[PDB]
């Protein structure tokens, strides 16, 4: 899984609305990366996926590849699901990159609700952000995949999940896209960042 002992993420989902999915986590082994390859592809200022990384700790990061579905006015939405056995309150920023610079950063709240037996945080239907839904209306009128995908390599997101009131880090996903077929339809390989 895509978690912690603190804090699993159960499931992801962006997408648009008139349900079309761009990409969708629903929650053995998992595979391994070193964090020193995918530095540049993020901020090297505060922020910075090598600051976060030190004391970080270590287990909390993980990269996520996604294969996206760009095969569809709208609403265009992204639905998340935490879960954990603690109380908490999470503090749960989203840095949208282009070519390693931070062009947008999300900041949202969400308080530990009670629902058989353990916390659930769902910070459900919040509004994709202006810049990407224009860059997904672009990117989709390409005539080829391997455009798409070339466009694709200067773009990641940084999305980091700390407890609000102590400020520890519970988890820190980098993602990083490409696109699928229609026929084949979204995919994601969820990997472990190490060091
Ligand atoms: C090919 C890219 C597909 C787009 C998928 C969006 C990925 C997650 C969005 C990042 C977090 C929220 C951003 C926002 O609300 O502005």
């Amino acid at each position: 899984g895509l978690g912690t002992a603190r804090l699993q993420l159960v499931e992801f989902s962006a997408f648009v609305e008139p349900r079309h999915l761009f990409v969708h986590i629903s929650q053995p082994p998992l595979e391994s990366v070193d964090v020193r390859q995918i530095y540049d592809k993020f901020p090297e200022k505060k922020g910075g996926l090598r600051e976060l990384y030190d004391r970080g700790p270590p287990h909390a990061f993980f990269l996520v590849k996604f294969w996206a579905d760009l095969n569809w006015g709208g609403f265009y939405g992204v639905s998340s699901q935490y879960e954990s056995l603690e109380h908490m309150t999470l503090t749960c920023s989203s840095k949208v990159c282009s070519f390693g610079k931070q062009v947008v950063e999300k900041v949202e709240t969400e308080r530990a609700q009670l629902e058989d037996g353990r916390f659930v945080y769902r910070l459900l239907r919040s509004p994709m952000c202006e810049y990407l839904v224009n860059f997904l209306h672009k990117l989709r009128q390409l005539p080829e995949r391997y455009m798409m995908n070339s466009v694709l390599e200067n773009f990641t997101i940084l999305q980091v999940v700390t407890n609000r009131d102590t400020q520890e880090l519970l988890l820190c996903t980098a993602y990083v896209f490409e696109v699928s077929t229609s026929e084949r339809g979204a995919q994601h390989h969820i990997y472990r960042l190490v060091r």
